[PDB]
């Protein structure tokens, strides 16, 4: 029913830093179908920095962290006969943190029925 | 893999009491490329009134908000499973001074995220 993030989060230059992401509580008849980790203040090419499906997994669109940089630490895609998908918890980790790195993370799930969820968080260095 | 872009209308006129349709779809066809989620939002409504349209490949429609609510909105052209929401058309019913305003686009997409366009409605 909420984004849960933390609303300013200081990294250590050069390190790795965890910028954590939950949708609370759990709802049944409430499905993720997507997450998203967007830089509102990027232009469109840098915007999308990560995304996780259910069943494909992560992404990391953007090259700028870019794949090399970034890991969701829990979110995990569906696999096997039985073991469901795993998005609730969106936490994303960056690595190697630059003072490019810095600026405003929109965490965002697009859930079915309710529509595209969103939590902010200002990283800074 | 080639990008992603929404197209939509800067500006959409509707007539007061009349059908009205904001135009909007994905471009180009990318192979491997998944739409998981449309919506629509109302980014200048209130908290509990900004979800008012939403089209899952599997699910179908939802219309989350009130304003203009489900009674007054539906998907033109999206169809539910193959699943058809490249386009992403949304049509308001009964047109009302309060249906005015900004209205975003979006499509949650994979491996891209999520790419939006924003059209103002004037009635």
């Amino acid at each position: 029913v909420r984004v849960q993030v933390l609303p300013e989060v200081r990294g250590q230059l050069g390190g790795t830093v965890e910028l954590p992401c939950h949708l609370l509580p759990p709802v049944p008849g409430l499905y993720i179908s997507l997450v998203t980790w967007q830089r509102p203040d990027a232009p469109a090419n840098h915007q999308n920095v990560a995304a996780f499906h259910p069943k494909m997994g992560p992404s990391f669109p953007s090259p700028k962290p870019g794949s090399e940089r970034l890991s969701f630490v829990s979110a995990k895609q569906s696999t096997g006969q039985d073991t469901e998908a795993e998005l609730q918890d969106a936490t994303l980790a960056l690595h190697g943190l630059t003072v490019e790195d810095e600026g405003n993370y929109t965490c965002e799930f697009a859930t079915f029925p309710k529509g595209s969820v969103r939590g902010m968080t200002w990283l800074r260095v």
